[PDB]
Formats: structure tokens, sequence, C-alpha cells
């Protein structure tokens, strides 16, 4: 089994949004051959909310697009600002909610143990989002966060 437990204090997240989420990251989890149960929880927040708690819980009085607090197998918590993520996905030109999952995946891995903080833990990590992401469909470059 694998449960998220979503939360949107925006009320910007659609409910076809979290099906989309959950799916891409239940299909991580089992190319990441995790066969016990698992769960974790992903909550959605606006700009001020992100830069208190990246100040409070990192001491970076910032905003940011997703932070991951790693601990059935319970994985921790990812925090996802939604108007980072609405102006990333302008960017990266797909939509805010490709955004959303490309993000929760991210923070996934995180929870897995994965970092990119070294060259070589960068090519495991970002090796493991293109595999999952192309199998999943996303082949397009730029859903790769160009990475
Ligand atoms: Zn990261």
């Amino acid at each position: 089994a694998f449960t998220i437990d979503f939360s949107d204090h925006t009320g910007l997240v659609k409910d076809a949004w979290y099906k989309q989420i959950e799916d891409l990251l239940e299909f991580a989890k089992k190319e990441e051959h995790i066969e016990d149960d698992a769960e974790l929880s992903v909550t959605f927040v606006d700009k001020q909310e992100i830069q208190e708690i990246n100040r409070t819980y990192r001491d970076k009085d910032k905003v940011t697009d997703v932070i991951s607090f790693a601990l059935p197998r319970v994985l921790g918590d990812i925090i996802i600002c939604t108007d980072v993520a609405q102006e990333q996905a302008n960017n990266y030109g797909h939509s805010f909610e490709r955004e959303l999952g490309f993000l929760a995946l991210h923070g996934f891995l995180h929870l897995l143990g994965y970092d990119h903080m070294t060259e070589a833990d960068e090519k495991e990590m970002f090796g493991r989002q293109d595999t999952i992401l192309n199998a999943y469909g996303l082949t397009r470059d730029h859903h790769h966060h160009h990475h």
C-alpha cells in the first residue's frame, strides 16, 4: 500500500491533481522496488507560509519551491509552495499541476535518502529521477527540469 496525506492551505489544488500526484509517486515507489507499505504527507502552501516555514525550520528567511523533512514505513513530509510552482511551471513550459508533481517526486526521492549536494550523489539521484519520469511517459527534456 501507499498513502499520501494531502493538505492544501491555498485552495488552488484541484481534486484531479491530487490523483495525478499520488499516481506518479506510487509509480516511483514501485520503480524503487519498495515492497513495504509506505506513507507520507504533501502540503501545499503560499509564498508567505513557505517563507515562515523555511525561516523557523531551516533558518532560511526566504521563499522556496519545495522543502522535504525526512524521518508502514513513515517517510516524512514534503511542503510545496504554490506561488513558486506556478512561476516555475511557466518558465519550464508545462502546467502548474505538472510542476507540483515534479516537485513532489523530487521531495519523495529526498525522503528515500537520495541527495544531490555532491556531483556523485546528484548523478545517482537525477539518474533515478530521469529514469522514473521517462518510464512514466514524461520524456520531454524540460519535464526533467533540463536535468
Ligand atoms: Zn533537492
